[PDB]
């Protein structure tokens, strides 16, 4: 028993940091195969920042200018090239340390883990979500850029998110490993707005799911309730609507607790309408929803 | 900024985790050079869990007895010795993978990361504390006895804790890599009482600290409080003595904000009179003490 904020174990992603400097500037990469990843914001200087126009700032660059460096050892630039917002150094050395690896562009409401990295070493993990308005709540400071987020699936290493930047309002914003931004942010000092977001209706009732396994259950009441009464009160608290899908996700849970997904939502119906009373539920006096059905199975399971 | 529960990377443990069996027990064991430790409690079938006596249960085992295996190699069992809770079981082969590393017994108050381990092989990391006392609040299903903390400075691995036990109360008990328990644990199937827990009030100024570096400063208020009227409030809430030694601790802290120590008991000492009205701290609706003073000077200065 015993419910935390779990991550993957770091070590395949920890042999694939690299350190990528140009210029003046120095952050994190990537190591995969014979190509070292990194955020193209690597080629700016901070007059630059303002407005790049990332075509002609990467022109004046030539291979020889990016310094890849893993550990000791100095990388060989063999070619460059820019795909979406990340760089894509080609070097004359496969990573010896290389996983089994996928890039996978994940869905706002999923978790992955973070290897939070400062000059080509990693430093912490920790667990997050990607928000519904992809936006993640990370710990990042400067110099983490280029650290990455990823899943394990066996012996598969998904990588899913590279950190690009944090906004004026401390939200934290990055792409996939094709470059492509997660959200409407662009790589650029502007300031952007992140949007409303909302709480992940389905990791929040997966989290309730864990708190009954693990006896904390206070929380459950005489009451059960219908997918649009309950959807009425999640729109009342800005929560995603509960489809029958996220209900087919809660199955295994379900099946687990011998609690019927409508009755947990009437719990947390009278949560949302009630509040905690200052009690607490798995160690939190508030509601959590970064951990999804599949966090809780595995966390609840012991999968390797 | 941000702030999160951040664990150390587990790259440098994960190679040393290996699987001990003895019968029909199977557990997580640690290889560190030639010597394989584990929880000793592995030589028991559940007959003998009641009331064991190690001593004559090990003699009945003899080195072929122990199936050391690490990923798919199996390692030969050379000797075997009880110290304290613990096997030691030497192997003729030395972990290629073995980090720099020490032993350390942890004082209570302090956190380390966990990596849980099922069969050899590790699920997941997460960071923890050692309650004042001295259980701690993990995340442990069956199997994952074996199962090692540790902290990481600069490229050492100080091991700090094995898991051993969960309790019928849920907490997770556990001994040093020297076989001795933390708290007056013993390593049998009887009840056994943890004994009043307190909050680490040291730890809940650091997040505090933490807070404020991370913009979070509502609970500020235009007061100042004494250590000694400050203690009277810990006291009524369960909290630790604060002494001159924590609030020189938190210097670093207090030199980076610019706000006193003392001022900071001050809000700590109104919202602890007075709850947190809903309101939240870095996420949080209520006072986090798994943070130590040194864990907030390394994520919000970036220690690799
Ligand atoms: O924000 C930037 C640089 C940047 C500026 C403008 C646009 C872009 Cl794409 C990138 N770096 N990051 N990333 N996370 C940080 C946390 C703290 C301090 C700096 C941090
Ligand atoms: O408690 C035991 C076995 C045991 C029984 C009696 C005494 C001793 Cl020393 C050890 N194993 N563990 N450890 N954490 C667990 C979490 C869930 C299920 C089992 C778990």
């Amino acid at each position: 028993s015993g419910f935390r904020k779990m991550a993957f174990p770091s070590g395949k992603v920890e042999g694939c940091m690299v350190q990528v400097t140009c210029g003046t500037t120095t952050l994190n990469g990537l190591w995969l195969d014979d190509v070292v990843y990194c955020p193209r914001h690597v080629i700016c200087t901070s007059e630059d920042m303002l407005n790049p126009n990332y075509e002609d700032l990467l022109i004046r660059k030539s291979n020889h200018n990016f310094l890849v460096q893993a550990g000791n050892v100095q990388l060989r630039v063999i070619g460059h090239s820019m795909q979406n917002c990340v760089l894509k150094l080609k070097v004359d050395t496969a990573n010896p340390k290389t996983p089994k690896y996928k890039f996978v562009r994940i869905q706002p409401g999923q978790t992955f883990s973070v290897l939070a990295c400062y000059n080509g070493s990693p430093s912490g993990v920790y667990q997050c979500a990607m928000r519904p308005n992809f936006t993640i709540k990370g710990s990042f400071l400067n110099g983490s850029c280029g650290s990455v987020g990823f899943n394990i699936d066996y012996d598969c290493v998904s990588f899913c998110y590279m950190h690009h930047m944090e906004l004026p309002t401390g939200v934290h914003a990055g792409t996939d490993l094709e470059g492509n931004f997660y959200g409407p942010f662009v790589d650029r000092q502007t300031a952007q707005a992140a949007g409303t977001d909302t709480t992940i209706t389905v990791n929040v009732l997966a989290w309730l799911y864990a708190a009954v396994i693990n006896g904390d259950r206070w929380f459950l009441n005489r009451f059960t309730t219908t997918l649009n009464d309950f959807n009425l009160v999640a729109m009342k608290y800005n929560y995603e609507p509960l489809t029958q899908d996220h209900v087919d996700i809660l199955g295994p849970l379900s099946a687990q607790t011998g609690i019927a997904v409508l009755d947990m939502c009437a719990s947390l119906k009278e949560l949302l309408q009630n509040g905690m009373n200052g009690r607490t539920i798995l160690g939190s006096a508030l509601l959590e929803d970064e951990f999804t059905p599949f966090d809780v199975v595995r966390q609840c399971s012991g999968v390797t």
